[PDB]
């Protein structure tokens, strides 16, 4: 049934905001939009995690959403996470105006990220080229700055 | 897919909880538990709501889920919303123990409450029973307290 999604980030810190969601077809790319303000400048890891899980505020997600098992990569690459979402990029006054189209996620089947955390990062996201560990893992992306439950929308 | 989810409860009030979904078999019941805190002595709605999108809060929810398009009922009706949980308790303390097991809801497949809200209400649910328009639509329970959207647990 599900073509939009929608998802309200909140951390500890100032960062917050609202991303959308949209998949007109179910072999369709998905269209994520929105803005997230209180941001450093520069680029921010952007990633879908496992769980919905905020009992523990974002550490509570779990890894990167990754139901094939593969590295950590960019959204261009064969090789990533199906949460894999690459950076976003937050201008000089703090706001990150999101716009991506992502075929590998989707909002129903196997790769739906309804009910799954959204996280916007600390840092930026290596893109999985890092060289050691941790790149093929979380690409060094740092701290979770502000999470949400990814929802069924109108 | 899912066989557990969870859901934390944040408000504008004292309001707070969490709340964990249990469904071992697809086709089995589904256990809800937890507690919630901050309430009033007393009965409480408690329903899942159809969309999972808190952007301007509690009321960004909607209506009621109800993919059958029937009419509020309590859990133990034939004619009832799927997202009908009925009503929790709140204890002397304000604490409402949730544990309930209903047989509608579902954690997969079309009756999926994944990234929908969970809604803890101002006043006891009537189960339709309440002879105004009010009643067959919400069951007159009243404002919004807390919600939370449903997500994938571990
Ligand atoms: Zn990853
Ligand atoms: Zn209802």
């Amino acid at each position: 049934m599900a073509t939009k999604a929608v998802c309200v980030l909140k951390g500890d810190g100032p960062v917050q905001g609202i991303i959308n969601f949209e998949q007109k077809e179910s072999n369709g790319p998905v269209k994520v939009w929105g803005s997230i303000k209180g941001l450093t400048e520069g680029l921010h890891g952007f990633h879908v995690h496992e769980f919905g899980d905020n009992t523990a505020g974002c550490t509570s997600a779990g890894p990167h959403f990754n139901p094939l098992s593969r590295k950590h990569g960019g959204p261009k690459d064969e090789e990533r996470h199906v949460g894999d979402l690459g950076n976003v990029t937050a201008d000089k006054d703090g706001v990150a105006d999101v716009s991506i189209e992502d075929s590998v996620i989707s909002l129903s089947g196997d790769h739906c990220i309804i009910g799954r955390t959204l996280v916007v990062h600390e840092k930026a996201d290596d893109l999985g080229k890092g060289g050691n560990e941790e790149s093929t893992k979380t690409g060094n992306a740092g701290s979770r700055l502000a999470c949400g439950v990814i929802g069924i929308a109108q």
